[PDB]
């Protein structure tokens, strides 16, 4: 199952290439200007087979709850209405989002007590690092 080590409250400590990633997502300038300044808190909890990922920033909050491998409807921070699925591959929590024939991936894994989120969209690769708070 998903590592309990994922469970808890995390906070952004580093972001590489987030602007280009958002740009690839078609994000608007207003949301980009703020997304580049934002240092979100990610809270991850799990109950039975139900997992929740909550994102909090002074600018925008998001929350998704899901079961591994079961596609669900998601509304992203940038107001994308996507069909999403989260899977587990070698202890890496992998989210795929599909919309308008397009596709993006967010892979979250633990690295020396840190959580690393790699965001991919059309050759643009973003790395956001979180610390456990
Ligand atoms: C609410 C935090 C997101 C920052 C605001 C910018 C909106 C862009 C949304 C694109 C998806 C970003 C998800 C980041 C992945 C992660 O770090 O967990
Ligand atoms: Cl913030």
């Amino acid at each position: 199952g998903m590592s309990n080590k994922f469970l808890g409250t995390w906070k952004l400590v580093s972001s590489e290439n987030f602007d280009d990633y958002m740009k690839a997502l078609g994000v608007g300038l207003a949301t980009r200007k703020l997304g580049n300044l934002a240092k979100p808190t990610v809270i991850i909890s799990k109950s039975g087979d139900i997992i929740t990922i909550r994102t909090e920033s002074t600018f925008k909050n998001t929350e998704i709850s899901f079961k591994l491998g079961q596609e669900f409807e998601e509304t992203t921070a940038d107001n994308r209405k996507t069909k999403s699925i989260v899977t587990l591959q070698r202890g890496s929590l992998n989210q795929v989002q599909r919309w308008d024939g397009k596709e993006t991936t967010i892979k979250r894994k633990l690295v020396n007590g840190k959580m690393v989120a790699e965001c991919k969209m059309k050759g643009v690769v973003c790395t956001r690092i979180y610390e456990k708070v």
